[PDB]
């Protein structure tokens, strides 16, 4: 593992609620099964709660920016909803198993992530546990300083992560989460109207003007043309065929600080998976509240009420 931050422990809850992950686990097996891209949401859901503010579900809160009352947001800051209401039922399931409320939602945001991985296929990692749900609402100005737009290069990229102490191995590793779940035509149409973005494999661009004939097309597409639901280095070999469905993913094949990790992931999937692990464990711990900071939260949609 890479180091773990002041207040988290693996195993946080070996005496508190020694069952917590089972649960966590045994839920998103059978959620997944009736609901494959169940898997991609909680795994995007986790990144996307770390990148705005912290991992602290702080997006997760009705209220937040991005958050499930979310109206007024474009396709790409719109979360699947499937996702949130997952979180709730695990946290509602650890209630009755736990004896009360005991484990953080901010927990079973990182917990979830792990498990719709392994189901689909990905590497297994211990996850260090301990982290407190903020009580602070999410803004658009959090939202927008912390993400990157899938129109970014991979200097912005970087300027971006290396607020948040990640580096272009860890950028490299954590976009190969886009091995599994969908993008929206928005998000890169740019690269296909007025005229097709050089970078775009020539084969690929004309699959994908079916897929969005036009701007502003209500269609969302698989980011991985190669597997989409399989938890794999396939991410990797499509940007070694110039086949990333974002900027963000194919800039890491063309630009030199991160070329060489795209070829090494699309020659080897234990490497890929080797990292993946260290990465995310990594970005799970970014700007985590924990001893008596932040909440237990009883309902993960709301800051508690009453103490
Ligand atoms: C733009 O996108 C295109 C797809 O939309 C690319 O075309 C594809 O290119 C791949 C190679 O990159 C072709 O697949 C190969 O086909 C040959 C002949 O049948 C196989 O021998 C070869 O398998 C061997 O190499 C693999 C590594 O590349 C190894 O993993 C494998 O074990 C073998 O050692 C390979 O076959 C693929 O192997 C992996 C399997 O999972 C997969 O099912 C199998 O297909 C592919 O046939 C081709 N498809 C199309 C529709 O043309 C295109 O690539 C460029 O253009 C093509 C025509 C070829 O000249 C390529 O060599 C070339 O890179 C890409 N354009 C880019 C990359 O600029
Ligand atoms: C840091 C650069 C990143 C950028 C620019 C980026 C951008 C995006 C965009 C644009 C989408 C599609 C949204 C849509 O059009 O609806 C998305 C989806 C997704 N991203 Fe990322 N991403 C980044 C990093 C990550 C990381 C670190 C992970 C996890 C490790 C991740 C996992 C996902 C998943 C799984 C989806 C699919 C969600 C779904 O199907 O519900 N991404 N990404
Ligand atoms: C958990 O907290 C959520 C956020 O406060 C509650 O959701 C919401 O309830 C409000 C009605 O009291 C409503 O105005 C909000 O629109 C809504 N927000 C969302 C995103 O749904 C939720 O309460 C429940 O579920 C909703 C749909 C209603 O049926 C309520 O009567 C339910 O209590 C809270 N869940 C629980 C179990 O308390
Ligand atoms: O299809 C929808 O409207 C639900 C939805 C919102 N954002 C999403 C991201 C990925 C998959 C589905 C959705
Ligand atoms: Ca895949
Ligand atoms: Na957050």
């Amino acid at each position: 593992q890479p180091p773990l931050a002041p207040g988290l422990s693996f195993d946080f809850y070996k005496r508190s609620c020694p069952k917590a992950e089972s649960i966590v686990r045994s839920f998103v097996q059978d959620a997944v099964r009736r609901d494959v891209g169940l898997a991609a949401g909680l795994l995007r859901l986790h990144f996307h709660d770390c990148f705005v503010q912290g991992c602290d579900a702080s997006v997760l809160l009705d209220g937040s920016a991005t958050g499930p009352g979310e109206q007024q947001a474009p396709p790409n800051l719109t979360l699947r909803p499937t996702a949130f209401k997952a979180i709730n039922d695990i946290h509602d399931r650890l209630h009755k198993e736990c004896g009360g409320t005991v484990v953080s939602c901010s927990d079973v945001l990182a917990l979830a992530a792990r498990d719709s991985v392994v189901v689909s296929g990905g590497p297994s990692y211990r996850v260090p546990l301990g982290r407190r749900d903020s009580a602070s609402f999410a803004t658009q100005q959090d939202v927008l300083s912390g993400l990157p737009p899938p129109t970014a290069a991979v200097p912005a990229l970087l300027a971006v992560l290396s607020k948040i102490n990640l580096d272009a191995t860890d950028l490299v590793a954590l976009s190969g989460g886009h091995t599994i779940g969908l993008g929206h035509c928005t998000s890169f149409e740019d690269r296909l109207f007025p005229r097709p973005d050089p970078t775009l494999n020539a084969t690929f661009a004309g699959q994908l003007r079916r897929t969005c004939p036009a701007k502003g097309t209500d269609r969302r597409t698989p980011l991985d043309v190669r597997t989409p639901n399989a938890f794999d280095n396939k991410y990797y070999v499509n940007l070694v065929n110039r086949e990333g469905l974002f900027t963000s993913d194919q800039d890491l094949f063309s630009n030199a600080r991160t070329r060489a990790l795209v070829d090494k992931f699309a020659r080897s999937q234990r490497d890929f998976f080797d990292q993946f692990a260290f990465s995310v464990v990594k970005m799970g711990q970014i700007k985590v509240l924990t001893g008596t900071q932040g909440q237990i939260r009883t309902n993960c949609s709301a800051r508690n009420a009453a103490g």
